[PDB]
């Protein structure tokens, strides 16, 4: 009666947005990486009744299913119709929403995922409905193929899980620093972003290598005009005490960077010592869990 | 300032729905007939202010955008974002909504065949945006590519303007009767639909014939469970004094028939002594009209 699953938080470095009216054609081409910090999901089933009922809450607290559009689009196509009982999924996050996080991807396959477990299904059909629930909402184009690869993502050939193809880059002692400040909240950058994204794309295909992404973001999130003169300011300061150049969290108010233990003590000295908010995250190797609720 | 647009209504005799992610690509296979009673749209356009605004009304009464979504996704499309002063669009219909006429299609084309006209665009524009719109919001498939082909029209390639082929049946010293009774209001007619649906136009290819049309209307009507017992009780009294079967207009609570001037008064005494509703249109074998209203 009570399933869990987890979808860790995903990052995106530099993208390129491929829209199509394919919800599974639709997808994004682009890097990033998935944080052992997420959106853990609880899907709590009981059968009875005469009618059938599905909540939602978030961190605790029950939403309208206008605020959980996503998550109930992907559960009112999971729970049958003939179905009598009580639905219930809570969903916890790691991070606020609308930060670049991907926390509605979170919710969207964590509840495929966890109602596909106790009503019947598959992994592919779970993700390519979490996707398509994303797409269909506006909620992102690349997260949840992101979040499905795990680790450091690069998405090479646009689409949803099931037709896309991302491959994965190997990497070695690092641990992921973010300073989430907050939401990101023309014509120009939709050019920018095609022509720099692709162009950073190339280059880390040339070179698989997490150091080169983080540098090729950089350059990516300044050739665009995505990143804004507050946070390039906090990044040259950064940057003053990391190997590697940090970078926008992609459309949030935020930056991270790949990061080793002892930068990151520094990291945090430095931060901290600007009023500023940091949270460290291990880079989430691994693939969604889920599974019966048993600790 | 004052821009004119007459859409005819659409009545569907038989389909078969080909939903498709892709608007363009979706649309359906069918045949139906174009009536000379429709839809008038007009446009006033004024320039002026610091603001855009964007009005819409039905049969004389302003209307929420809620309620006029449809027309409004046209609307917002065609008009200017970079425009000041105040649009205002005014539709007429001849008949109700939701009876299987396509009014919601009338409105979809004639407003975006209006707003081309004063901001710029084409037919085929103008038309896959409507379809589009149609299509977007379960408005319609076939409807807008229908009136687009006037008189009795045949779907043989499912597809949007542009995308897809309709055909035309000749025909002879015919009008239209319709009996309006009201709105229509499983997953046995989806299949019976896709099976009955081809096999009409199968036969109707076979044999291009509006007579044989309505022949293979009614059957599919039958066949496929769509039929209502109310409906086909008048049926079977209307056939009694026509040449060709009368049969459901597709989605809606009412009957057609294609009828010759001497029978259509029979068909009145009989239908007004039997306290039911009917409208007699000519088919329009013309193409939508558009232009600067002048009278
Ligand atoms: N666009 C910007 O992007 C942010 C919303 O996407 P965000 O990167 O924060 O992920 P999310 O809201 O947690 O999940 P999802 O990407 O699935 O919608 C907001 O700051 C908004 O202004
Ligand atoms: N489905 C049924 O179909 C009808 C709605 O489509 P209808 O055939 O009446 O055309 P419309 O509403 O005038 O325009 P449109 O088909 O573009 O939505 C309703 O009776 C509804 O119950
Ligand atoms: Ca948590
Ligand atoms: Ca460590
Ligand atoms: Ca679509
Ligand atoms: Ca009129
Ligand atoms: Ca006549
Ligand atoms: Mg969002
Ligand atoms: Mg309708
Ligand atoms: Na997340
Ligand atoms: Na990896
Ligand atoms: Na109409
Ligand atoms: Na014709």
């Amino acid at each position: 009666m009570l399933i869990r699953a987890f979808i860790p938080a995903h990052i995106t470095a530099f993208f390129v947005p491929v829209f199509h009216e394919e919800p599974l054609k639709a997808g994004s081409l682009g890097a990033g990486v998935n944080l052992s910090k997420g959106t853990n999901v609880f899907a709590s089933i009981e059968t009875g009744t005469l009618e059938r009922h599905i909540h939602v809450a978030f961190n605790g607290e029950p939403v309208k299913r206008e605020e959980a559009e996503i998550t109930y689009y992907v559960a009112e196509k999971l729970v049958p119709k003939d179905f009598l009982g009580e639905v219930e999924v809570w969903q916890y996050f790691d991070f606020p929403n609308g930060y670049g996080f991907g926390n509605s991807a979170g919710g969207a396959l964590g509840t495929a995922l966890a109602l596909s477990y106790a009503f019947g299904g598959t992994w592919l059909r779970a993700a390519q409905l979490a996707h398509e629930a994303e797409v269909k909402h506006k909620g992102g184009l690349g997260d949840v193929i992101g979040q499905l690869a795990g680790g450091i993502e690069v998405r090479i050939k646009p689409g949803g899980p099931g037709i896309g193809v991302t491959d994965n880059l190997f990497f070695e002692d690092y641990k992921v620093l973010v300073v989430p400040l907050g939401r990101l909240s023309d014509g120009d950058v939709v050019k920018a972003i095609e022509v720099e994204g692709r162009k950073a794309l190339e280059e880390l295909l040339k070179e698989p290598k997490p150091e080169r992404m983080m540098v090729l973001a950089r350059n990516f999130a300044e050739k665009t005009g995505l990143l804004p003169g507050e946070l390039s300011e906090i990044a040259r300061e950064l940057d003053k005490v990391l190997k590697n150049p940090s970078s926008m969290i992609m459309l949030g108010k935020g930056l991270f960077a790949l990061v080793r233990d002892e930068e990151a003590e520094k990291a945090k000295q430095l931060l901290s010592d600007m009023n500023l908010p940091y949270d460290i995250a291990e880079i989430y190797t691994e693939r969604p869990k889920v599974g019966r609720w048993v600790g």
